[PDB]
C-alpha cells in the first residue's frame, strides 16, 4: 500500500515520504510524462512501470508484509499482487536511498508543463 511504502522510504532514506518524494520531478508521487529528472526521478519512473507491470494489482491499497534481514528488506508471502507489489517498492526504496547523493529540492512540487512526451518502459 502507499502508507507501507512511504514507512519503506523514511526507513530507507530519513526523509518523509510526503512531501519529499509526492511530487518530485515528473514521476514522483504522480508520473505521467516526460523525461526524468534525474536518477532519483528515474527510481519512481521505473517504480511506475513497475506497478504498470501490474494491471491487475491495486498497489495503492493492498497491504503485503517484509521484513529487516540485517537492514535488507524481505518481502514475506502474501498474494501473488502482494509481493510483486512489494518487490516494486523495495526496488524504489533502494533506488531513493543509493540516488540521494543527488536528491535536489529544486525538483520538489515540479511544475507539470516542464514534464512532455512518453517515454517507453
Ligand atoms: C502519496 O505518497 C506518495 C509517496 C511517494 C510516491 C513515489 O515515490 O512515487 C508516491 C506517492
Amino acid at each position: 500500500s502507499l502508507l507501507e511504502f512511504g514507512k519503506m522510504i523514511l526507513e530507507e532514506t530519513g526523509k518523509l515520504a510526503i512531501p519529499s518524494y509526492s511530487s518530485y520531478g515528473c514521476y514522483c508521487g504522480w508520473g505521467g510524462k516526460g523525461t526524468p529528472k534525474d536518477a532519483t526521478d528515474r527510481c519512481c519512473f521505473v517504480h511506475d512501470c513497475c506497478y504498470g507491470n501490474l494491471p491487475d494489482c491495486n498497489p495503492k491499497s493492498d497491504r503485503y508484509k517484509y521484513k529487516r534481514v540485517n537492514g535488507a528488506i524481505v518481502c514475506e508471502k502474501g498474494t501473488s499482487c502482494e509481493n510483486r507489489i512489494c518487490e516494486c517498492d523495495k526496488a524504489a526504496a533502494i533506488c531513493f536511498r543509493q540516488n540521494l547523493n543527488t536528491y535536489s529540492k529544486k525538483y520538489m512540487l515540479y511544475p507539470d508543463f516542464l514534464c512532455k512526451g512518453e517515454l517507453k518502459c
